[PDB]
């Protein structure tokens, strides 16, 4: 159980780049980071419009003199103060993640970087080498992985409760972009611009979420080959896809399927992962994150509930209220952010034992997300043929 | 509404080949055929064990002298009687469908043939030419197509309620063969024998069901290309697949996906079809056949119910009881079988107007089912590459 | 499993009174009765309009000379023929059930009587004495009790799987009469006329269905006291109720609740029964009759599926197709009607051993349904006070 | 939308009484209060064990010298400091709510009081008079009322979308106390002690939650009469009930039903409210708080989703993330707590216009909760008879 007791001596001194007044994702970063004394928001470069960034920073309780016009000034000016930031969350559009993360790491700061890490695998490999050389934590906000029942699924699979794993069926298929909403909505507009978004739309934007859930649940699984067929149903998005099918062969013969979509008309979110074994399946759906289907062949189907005593102990650690009270995605994000804070603090203290026991989406998860999108785009561009992973 | 009033002057004089005492499917054929004065069971070759076939025929109320040891004797002996059969249902294992259907057609009998029609497209084309030359009806028991809400979905799509069709997502993924049950179960045993079952297991056995539903809903849709990746997770079934992924490109750019499986551990049936348009999606699930999800992007999701006045008139014709009372797969099969009887009777009477207005799974549907399986096996055998359809 | 093999040597020679061309319930009687060689429809008094009754009888394949204008002529004329009826189903409006059932019993016929048996407990007691004196079977069409999982629930309760029973929560709450549809619909019109319907509307029409399910599941349970508060929300129905709450105390301290409604706007049927024990609950919903919720406190909830090997053997006897294929209310009614036929045939043969092992809704169930409605009306009329049962 | 911008100039200086290290509810108070700069936790009397209260306060970041041994010392010592508390949340067991709230109000502090306000209506009336005389805000943590779709339901009802309201069906029926867990669990133990808990267990503990939801949705509705039948199924709890049925007549003829239970074996929470009108019903379930069923008679059922543009504007104000991302009970509590802070700040500033537009569970809601429990206990003690409300 969590009761708000501190996990580190003092909150990590913290800034955001992006996540400004009109952003989609800025708020959940702060909601999760400020919770339970993990981080303190003392500075930021909140907006591309520096005037609006400072107006908003002040409404967030930030010193107007620590609302900087850009990330370079933020890092340089904060470095001069003994109470300067120790960590920065990057919530800008995708095109700036590489440059901002690189600069933060070279400035000796820990980073939480919005997915994706960057556009290309070569950039991802460079970022990872710079993070490791500078001994910095890089969290990546695969936020759904914060839900307790993802750890339950991992533990059940590891204990052989599904038998031998045969298939991993993943989807993130919503309908919000069935129409060309780019015309009116700035957040969608930049996501269908290859200059600002990169080589893919839905593969990178939504496909990588349930992919990361499969990596938490099946940590030893390795993709041998994949093929990807992708479409721009809203023709103006071409070459960026608003729908894709990724079929994968894992080492050992298991199969993987990822359906990525922003044109699944009527779907509110539709992020699901079903892991199918020789004995049993489990299935999780992000819109109802407090339940996990557990279906042993030839037995009654079961539903596992967040907070119940029959769960693996790893799956009960982060309960903030008793079973039957619904937790949501803010709890999942809070569960990642306190781990980010413990990892950053542990790094500063040289607490190697604590570091090694902490599990969170990190630089390595970020690299794999970029690798997968790049291989999918390579297959799709060659007309949906099998490629070596 | 249906109230049991006759649709033809007299029940079609009818026989079964197969569907004996220990069969899985024999009973639903009779339940549907005998309902509402459609067919009268007057003869049969019910079993590979002729003694057990006659024992069972007598318990079905059939004259023991009209319980014949084989289909050839059935057709020859019945031809001698003025009250001889006019039609025969073929519910034998897959390997005998071609020979029995061919003999029945050449004997001037109407046929209801269990899916699949036969193993090869060349056999299917031959059967169809013989059915047409002899002016015989061949029904095919794509039984799920008898559910009223399949016609509702067809009518909604035709009226543009989904907008332009983008994707057709189909699955028939159950878990009953997660373990090697072939060891104890004769019905599964013959299905994993290529000599008796043919070139595929789950593609032919279950994949063709939701494929046929898509052909009812999207009658003008044409597959341009497909690829199929198939697996034998129970290794002893090789080369017959217990799992398969079929990805299809339709003419006009829409995509199709079929997941066929007998190893989806914990799944009771899992036959679903989701049609996704630019405006809205619909989705139907065979285990809850009296509801149809209708999901307009940006509006509340809706559930359409069997028997309600807001349905298209085609979708209300076959209601046997008021909305809210659950109908099941026996009603769906009864809805096909009365149409089979009307078509057979209309053929005898030369009632061309009635024939042209009747919609049922016919010889042409049977040919397409065989074509699709054959193309999938061709792609799968070449390592899951795109093939022209 | 059922495979259509005869259960009695010859079909019971059978008539209907009512169930004519425009009736709601006539068809499901015939669908269930004619199935599997149980009954043969050889005569009827189908309609209050004798011309329309004969037109319809002929379309049902009945000899026009055995389409009689009334039940008295039916019984008198059939008595003269060696192939005369042996049994009659009564599907007339409620007001005529007593007179028609009494006449059939005095004529030495077995009866299947539509619920309710009659208006008053004194009439019910008289009917029962006449049925017993004449050694006749009286089936009552509590059709939902034919669903296999009702027997599963009975068996689980009897084996202590719920622990000590604490509460029985019952509802049959649909919305079809939220508006005054009596204006246009003859079936609703007679149900809100006390002269033709009797002392209650929804208590008798729908409340008695889940009440009977509780009597199957908890056969030793006895109601000690009840109170009933009833409303006419469509004011013109007064004094007949379109909504009611019945609260009951059982002997031993368990509580019962029945919500009866025709004004639950938006509800398609809403017949549910939840039995709550010290250890676990089970819950069944008529619109999804092939599943049974089984919820052990402190364990994952389970869903039990029709046709699965983990069910009690009593619950597998009536399976007509494999698990995962949806059966519906026609199967439930067919399961009662073959038992009615076996009981009638067993009575004629003096097969006391078979009779004693048969379980079906009978004269005694019919009497209890009338008793419960009468006590509820007595409480409601006294302003919803506790009455001795 | 909420983006974390301040709603008042400075966070309310805040304390808790109770909500200590081992409490069930202490954490959600702090999670909601500290969010978005609403309150600052600067002091507390956290625990009956003052040593453990101070240990925990320090882990919450509170000055050890402002971790006081009791509420009287907290109020007296804080009054001496210019940075003293302005408001206090009371999260002690029920028996101390009256004395602590009274003392806080007399000390000129705003209060958030855990439900229930107190044991007796006479105490409730006294507390309310003292709150009003001292011009203090008293929030009451009917936390479920913070869910956006409760406001959607209120707005739909007010706009006549349900037609005339006929029934209000409420339940809070969980199974966690099916067994005598009081033996091992201190939180359950005090709830079944009349000295510490008061005159009821489940009526007060859970029944009052969906009752308050009905008061938000139907603000002009007035209970004319009610009856209550209550049971102690775990006999040792007598006279405190672990199950109850409350039937109510509203002025104007609508009916209300509340099922309160801690012995609904297998239920994870089971808090539901269904409002049934002449035209349509709506239904909300606390375990899936982001959906609202909307069921127009004779139309397809609909599901309304949190965050969608078709919602009433009142129902979109508190969205913290886009539609399809699940919010939970922490958001609901955060939505109450920021309103509590705005009301307290508005009271200090004399901003009468802002005060009058704020809607939150207040002193008046607290009084009604106590009134309802007291009337239910009065009816139950007289053997479940109608009492004037
Ligand atoms: N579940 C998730 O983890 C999740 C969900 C949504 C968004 N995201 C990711 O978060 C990032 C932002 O997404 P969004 O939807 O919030 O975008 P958005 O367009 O809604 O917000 C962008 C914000 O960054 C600011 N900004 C832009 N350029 C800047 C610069 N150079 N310096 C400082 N501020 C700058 C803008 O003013 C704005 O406040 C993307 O990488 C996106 O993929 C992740
Ligand atoms: N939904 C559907 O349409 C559906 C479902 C299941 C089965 N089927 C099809 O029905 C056919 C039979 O399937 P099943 O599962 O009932 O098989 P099964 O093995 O359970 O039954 C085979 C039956 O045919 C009899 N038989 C075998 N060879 C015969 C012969 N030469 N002459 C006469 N009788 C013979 C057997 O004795 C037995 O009664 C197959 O083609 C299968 O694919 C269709
Ligand atoms: N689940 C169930 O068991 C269920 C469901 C619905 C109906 N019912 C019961 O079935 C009975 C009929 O209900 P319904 O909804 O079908 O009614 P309905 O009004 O739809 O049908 C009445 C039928 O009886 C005929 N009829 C009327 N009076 C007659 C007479 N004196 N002699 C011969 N025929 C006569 C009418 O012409 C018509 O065909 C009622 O008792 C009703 O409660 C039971
Ligand atoms: N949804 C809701 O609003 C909700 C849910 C649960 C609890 N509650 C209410 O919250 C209150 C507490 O419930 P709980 O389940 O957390 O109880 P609990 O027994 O779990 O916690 C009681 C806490 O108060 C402390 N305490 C006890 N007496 C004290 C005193 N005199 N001074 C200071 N601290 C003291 C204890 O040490 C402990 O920390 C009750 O009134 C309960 O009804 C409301």
């Amino acid at each position: 159980m969590i009761n708000g007791s501190k996990r580190i001596a003092q909150p990590i001194r913290w800034a955001m780049v992006g996540g400004g007044r009109n952003s989609q994702i800025g708020y959940i970063h702060r909601s999760a980071a400020l919770r339970d004394q993990s981080f303190a928001l003392v500075a930021g470069a909140f907006d591309i419009d520096p005037g609006r960034g400072r107006e908003f920073g002040v409404q967030l309780g930030v010193d107007p003199q620590r609302c900087y016009p850009d990330y370079r000034t933020l890092f340089e000016q904060e470095a001069r103060r003994p109470d300067g930031i120790q960590a920065v969350s990057v919530a800008t559009p995708n095109g700036t993640h590489f440059a901002i993360t690189r600069a933060a790491l070279e400035a000796g700061l820990h980073v939480v970087c919005e997915k994706p890490l960057c556009f290309t695998l070569e950039e991802a490999e460079t970022l990872r080498e710079i993070a490791l050389a500078n001994n910095r934590v890089v969290g990546v906000t695969y936020g759904y992985a914060g839900h307790q029942l993802i750890e339950q699924a991992r533990a059940m699979i590891a204990d052989g409760e599904l038998g031998e794993i045969r298939m991993v069926h993943m989807q993130f298929a919503h309908g919000f972009h069935s129409a060309p909403v780019e015309g009116q909505n700035e957040a969608t507009k930049w996501r269908v611009d290859p200059r600002l978004a990169g080589p893919s739309y839905v593969l990178g934007d939504v496909g990588t979420h349930p992919l990361y859930l499969s990596e938490v649940m099946l940590p030893e699984f390795r993709i041998k080959r994949l093929m990807c067929s992708r479409q721009s149903f809203v023709k103006s998005r071409a070459p960026l896809e608003d729908n894709a099918y990724t079929l994968m062969e894992y080492e050992g013969g298991a199969m993987g399927l990822v359906w990525s979509s922003a044109v699944n008309a009527g779907s509110m979110h539709g992020q699901k992962i079903r892991v199918i074994g020789s004995r049993a399946s489990l299935e999780w759906w992000d819109e109802h994150p407090n339940q996990l289907a557990f279906e042993i062949q030839g037995q009654p189907v079961q539903v596992l509930e967040r907070g119940m005593g029959y769960l693996h102990p790893g799956a009960l650690l982060d309960d903030r209220i008793g079973a039957g009270h619904p937790e949501g995605l803010f709890e999942a994000w809070s569960n990642l952010y306190y781990r980010f804070a413990m990892a950053m603090d542990a790094t500063e203290r040289g607490d190697g034992a604590l570091l090694a026991g902490l599990r969170y989406p990190d630089i390595h998860a970020g690299v794999e997300g970029v690798r997968w999108v790049e291989r999918c785009v390579q297959s799709a561009d060659r007309g949906g043929v099998w490629v070596d992973y």
